[PDB]
């Protein structure tokens, strides 16, 4: 297990005495377990623990996760992340300081690619995603978040100017398209594609899913949802269209790019309906009492909205990569993520006849 550097170890070991109770508090250095559990320059991740023979006190965790950011935002996630927490819909929120927090440790491990097209885990995360957007949260329920981000992002990429000749040749291509007019296309299909507003995670992506360890026999508790940072209100047809477009990409390939994108792993219509027959129901309550006329229509249409809401999951996750070339530190090969978001978004442009 990966040590941290004697300094981190220290603060580590005070937040953990400070914040958390029982046993924690009378805690010395010496007895203070700690490792990596993901390094980088932000978000990086640590697991805390007592000894194995230091005794609980009342009802503290014996080991916790330790979040730390690095390099009006911190006040929503913040926020956002104890209310969560309350409704025991994501991880206990057990300290809050500038530096970072103090999380449960949930024992699991997340869901590969290859997993959310498992008729039970995908009708899971379709129950999970109704319950999220069907509660309330204090926040701004206008659904600006999505031409506003893809705003924001396009008039960056327009401003960027590239040194590197892989990058320049690129960004070329990409901006052959005539991306402002592509936008506007695409603001216009989504204009005439009704989607209800709802609180939306927005990034509902197979490694923000923890598969709950001692849980494999449970058919329908399972899973539970993380990584709240990009959720917002929003429309409904985006979250799940951009789950199914998390289908086609495999973020744990060892090599550059460092990830693999497959245009066939985009589920098929009986894969999409599965998912939808199980979201309704969790969704709307009373959803089964309806004619199957009824239910077939409703069914039908919502399939139209999230296919077309997933050309905004290409495009501006696209458009996300290509800043990302510009700004990010992490090895990834975000020029060609963006080249293949962009595939997607045109062959999907060709399969809809849009
Ligand atoms: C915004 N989009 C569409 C992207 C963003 C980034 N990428 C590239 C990329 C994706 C995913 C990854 C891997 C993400 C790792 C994040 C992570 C780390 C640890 C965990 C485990 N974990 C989190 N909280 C807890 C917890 N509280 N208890 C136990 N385990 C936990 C979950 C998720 C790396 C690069 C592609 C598309």
């Amino acid at each position: 297990d990966e040590q941290p550097e004697p300094r981190t170890r220290r603060r580590a070991y005070l937040w953990c005495k400070e914040f958390l109770p029982g046993a924690w508090r009378g805690l010395r250095e010496d007895e203070f377990h700690i490792s990596v559990i993901r390094g980088g320059l932000s978000n990086m991740l640590f697991q805390c623990s007592l000894p194995d023979t230091t005794a609980t006190l009342g009802d503290e965790p014996r080991k916790v996760l330790l979040r730390l950011y690095g390099a009006e935002a911190m006040v929503l996630e913040s926020v956002m992340f104890a209310i969560l927490a309350e409704r025991s819909l994501g991880p206990k929120l057990y300290g809050i300081f500038p530096q970072g927090r103090l999380e449960q440790f949930i024992p699991s491990r997340r869901l590969d690619t290859e997993e959310l097209s498992l008729p039970d885990i995908s009708a899971e995360i379709a129950e999970k995603m109704a319950t999220f957007h069907g509660m309330k949260m204090p926040f701004n329920k206008e659904p600006k978040w999505l031409f506003g981000t893809m705003e924001k992002y396009l008039k960056e990429v327009l401003r960027i100017k590239f040194t590197e000749e892989s990058r320049i040749k690129k960004l070329h291509k990409l901006l052959s398209y005539n991306l402002p007019l592509e936008l506007e296309n695409l603001r216009s299909l989504l204009e005439s594609t009704p989607s209800p507003v709802v609180f939306c995670h927005n990034d509902c992506q197979e490694g923000n899913i923890l598969l709950l360890e001692g849980r494999e026999n449970s058919e329908k508790q399972k899973l539970m949802l993380i990584d709240f940072e990009y959720s917002s209100y929003n429309y409904r047809g985006f979250d799940i269209g951009n789950h199914f477009c998390e289908w086609m990409y495999d973020y744990s390939y060892e090599k550059y790019p460092f990830f693999r994108a497959n245009i066939r792993k985009y589920p098929t219509k009986k894969q999409q309906l599965h998912f939808i027959s199980s979201y309704l129901p969790a969704f709307q309550n009373d959803f089964e009492n309806l004619s199957t006329e009824e239910k077939s229509i409703i069914k039908e249409e919502m399939l139209l909205e999230v296919n077309r809401f997933a050309l905004a999951s290409h495009f501006l996750w696209g458009l996300w990569s290509i800043v990302q070339a510009k700004i990010s530190s992490i090895e990834f090969g975000y020029m060609d993520y963006a080249q293949a978001r962009f595939d997607a978004y045109f062959h999907q442009k060709r399969k809809l006849g849009v």
